[PDB]
């Protein structure tokens, strides 16, 4: 049996609406006057009206710039009927696919995150945990990919290198030992959170290390 | 059963290419890999390379902008082969049909036109007949519908109006009477065909009238 392909339309579209997609036909046409609908998610079920299709015609058309992060696919199926009203062909799945572009920066959980470390502690140590999402497809393509990295860290003493963050899981280590309570009781952090794996758009949040002797 | 529907291409356009005009595919992707092909005067046979289709995703693909005054529908048919190297669908009729566009002027068989008339002839009378054609739709459109007249007469002795030609067959009367051969021996018309059945563009060509006592 020949199928119609599933169709992929790129997130964000800019041109005129309603688009034509994709055109249904049954070679029954030839016997009778025959008329075409659909029906699934996007169609007559919620969110309706995203997806509908030219009775006489069969023009599958799209009346709105698709959203990839709010729907990635669509599983629509298209039916035949003869003035009848009884379906001439057995209903046809029509898949429509959104591709992603990269249009979500990175947000972190919350704007803050605390956590705490003892004194003489080894370097590879586990402090605590920050975490940053992005919506964008994680996939296929790294528009989604979230890296982890520190911007600064205040005060500066007894090095600037105290702290450390996994690239991927983005839990914070110590690096470097002289931590001291008695000398600095708080550190600062500004943690970073960047998609594209590094090579992208960023965002910045706080992370809170008490330190305990 | 489902099939392509017949697939409109305004003749003329622009890039980028190739274009993907639809895509084929079988229902036994799900058991197999398949392999796709076209053949057809437009594919395989003269005018071949114009259409072709990407064999492992099934991409019907224009190369060349179409010329429809060339060929107006070209009918080929799309294959689905498995890789042990089976037809596992009957093969698909992909009619691809050209809609025109008016880029063809009128033209006049010739350059330029030789006629006779006596002297003393009565008004409304026939004198010779000239011709322009449009490669364009006539059909469906006016594109190709040819309109006739005169744009001027010289000399205009002893009137301005002394011929006339018939909008639709373009053959030259007489209008008025008055005609001398021993005052004007030659009237070199310049006549006129215009596309639009009148309203479009224009060429022209020259019909000289030899009066004869
Ligand atoms: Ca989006
Ligand atoms: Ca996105
Ligand atoms: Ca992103
Ligand atoms: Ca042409
Ligand atoms: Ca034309
Ligand atoms: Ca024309
Ligand atoms: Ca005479
Ligand atoms: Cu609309
Ligand atoms: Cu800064
Ligand atoms: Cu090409
Ligand atoms: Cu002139």
């Amino acid at each position: 049996e020949w199928v119609m392909p599933p169709i992929f339309v790129p997130e964000n579209g800019k041109g005129p609406f309603p688009q034509r997609l994709n055109q249904l036909k049954s070679n029954k046409d030839r016997g009778t006057k025959i008329f075409y609908s659909i029906t699934g998610p996007g169609a007559d079920s919620p969110p309706e009206g995203v997806f509908t299709i030219e009775k006489e015609s069969g023009w599958l058309l799209l009346h709105m710039p698709l959203d990839r992060e709010k729907i990635v696919k669509y599983e629509l199926y298209g039916h035949a009927v003869s003035e009848n009203g009884a379906s001439v062909e057995e209903p046809m799945n029509i898949s429509i696919i959104v591709t992603d572009q990269n249009d979500n920066k990175p947000k972190f959980t919350q704007d803050t995150f605390r956590g705490s470390v003892l004194e003489g502690v080894m370097p590879g140590t586990s402090v605590m945990q920050v975490t940053a999402t992005d919506e964008d497809d994680a996939v296929n393509t790294y528009n989604g990919v979230v890296a982890y990295s520190i911007h600064s860290q205040e005060p500066k003493e007894p090095h600037d290198l105290m702290f450390t963050i996994h690239k991927s899981t983005g839990t914070i280590s110590v690096i470097s030992s002289g931590l001291d309570r008695e000398k600095v009781p708080e550190y600062r952090l500004t943690v970073q959170a960047t998609d594209m794996d590094g090579e992208g758009s960023t965002t910045t949040a706080e992370a809170v290390v008490q330190i305990l002797d």
